[PDB]
């Protein structure tokens, strides 16, 4: 009952930080990260996930200042994900992501490789060259996996909230992504609330059907 | 299991027009598009659930051409959402979304609907003003949205496939987005998959976790 899952998982406002993943919920956490879908199959992405007490403590950082009621939430789950984008779609990557499905057989003929990466290669320069925002698309595909992973980790019972609350300059410079090509953009702890979790016992609140979705 | 969903699912290729959804499932599908999470409950979103044959083939006309590969997909699903985007981030739309929030019951004192209202509106000037991206922060928004009714109907049983290759131009004059606030981003066509589905037997393929994942 996937539509139960969506009407009762929540964003959780505080984590209890003795209560940690499993080692086979650990690793179903990152075959989500892992198969998310995405536009040409990109995969433009790469992901933090911070475990130990000092690597939350670092993420933490970035939840300074004007963030700070974001920064328990950080400290205090079992595993905090760090949702990372690449800030410009390069050559070199679009060979590894069609090198990755030749090796694990997706095509059947070099035809069907070359077409593959035909497709790929002008799909993306139209981003790269002709509306100059490849860096606003892969940063798409990135929240794409989010929208996947909230859902993925609530099905698995783990509470979770994704954060945009934090200064991803700092959170960059701390693990220096912007030297490898990432920027950081969604901060998602994972784990289980405590009682200082007030969003679990709120009603959930949307806008009605009438006014978000039309029938045709 | 959500990890065997994940693992299973595909980008179908190819829809057998025959293989309705039920009308549980059609009642469904909407609850999951209003219940994706979004930053701030902002939900700057509008949904098109085309069903009928005029309606598929409206959206399908922003196939029609370059895009010509995706058109039948669009014509031969059961169900074609077109996930839209706000064009423009409104305080009326602000109020809007924090008058449903009291309404359902969210706010115990009015010391919680004001900080609610402003610390929404405080981070909305952040790309309203600072960023100048607004459009660009309510689109991501709506791909979130997108990953989680992926997995969604993934979970239900339901194929689909998600869709960038259209023209959005085209597709926004169809229905008068514009003029309602809204431009069409993905369009996932929901349905059964046919024996045409080439990917439907295809194995998946991702990169592998040594390169995606930092684990600290
Ligand atoms: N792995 C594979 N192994 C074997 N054959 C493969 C194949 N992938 C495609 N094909 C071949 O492709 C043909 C149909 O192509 P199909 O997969 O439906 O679609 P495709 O040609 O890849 O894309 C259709 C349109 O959407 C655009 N687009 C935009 C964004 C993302 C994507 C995307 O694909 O992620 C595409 C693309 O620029 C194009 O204008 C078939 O004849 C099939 O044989
Ligand atoms: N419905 C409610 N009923 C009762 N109390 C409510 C409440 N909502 C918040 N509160 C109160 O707020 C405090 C906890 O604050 P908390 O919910 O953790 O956090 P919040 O105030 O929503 O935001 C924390 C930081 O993240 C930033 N941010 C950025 C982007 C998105 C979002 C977002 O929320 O989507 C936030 C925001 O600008 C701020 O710097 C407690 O004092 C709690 O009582
Ligand atoms: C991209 C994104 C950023 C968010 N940022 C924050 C945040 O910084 N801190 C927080 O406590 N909640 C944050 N939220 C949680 C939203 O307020 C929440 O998703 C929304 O109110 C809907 O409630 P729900 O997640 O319980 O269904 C964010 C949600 C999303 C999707
Ligand atoms: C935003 C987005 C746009 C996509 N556009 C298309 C498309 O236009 N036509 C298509 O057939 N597949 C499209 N795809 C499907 C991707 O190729 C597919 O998600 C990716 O190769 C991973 O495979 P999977 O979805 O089977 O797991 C798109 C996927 C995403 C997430």
């Amino acid at each position: 009952d996937i539509i139960s899952v969506a009407l009762k998982r929540h964003s959780t406002k505080a984590f209890d930080a003795s209560k940690k993943l499993t080692a086979e919920e650990a690793e179903k956490i990152k075959t989500l990260l892992q198969y998310s879908p995405s536009s040409t199959n990109s995969q433009p992405w790469h992901f933090i996930v911070a475990s130990t007490e000092e690597g939350k403590a670092r993420v933490a950082k970035s939840a300074a200042g004007t963030y700070v009621f974001n920064e328990r939430k950080m400290l205090d789950a079992s595993h905090v994900v760090v949702f990372c984008a690449k800030t410009a779609m390069d050559d070199a990557w679009l060979e590894r992501v069609v090198d990755q499905e030749e090796a694990d057989g997706r095509f059947n003929t070099p035809e069907a490789k070359a077409a593959n990466h035909k497709g790929r290669t002008y799909f993306a320069d139209m981003h790269r060259v002709d509306l100059k925002d490849d860096d606003q698309w892969m940063a798409k595909q990135v929240y794409l996996n989010v929208g996947n992973f909230l859902l993925g980790v609530g099905a698995m019972g783990l509470d979770a909230v994704p954060i945009e609350g934090f200064d991803a300059a700092i959170l960059d410079e701390e693990f220096g992504l912007k030297e490898k090509g990432f920027t950081s953009l969604v901060v998602v702890p994972v784990g289980h609330h405590s009682v200082e979790d007030f969003n679990a016992t709120l009603p959930k609140s949307r806008l009605p059907l009438s006014t978000i979705v039309t029938e045709c």
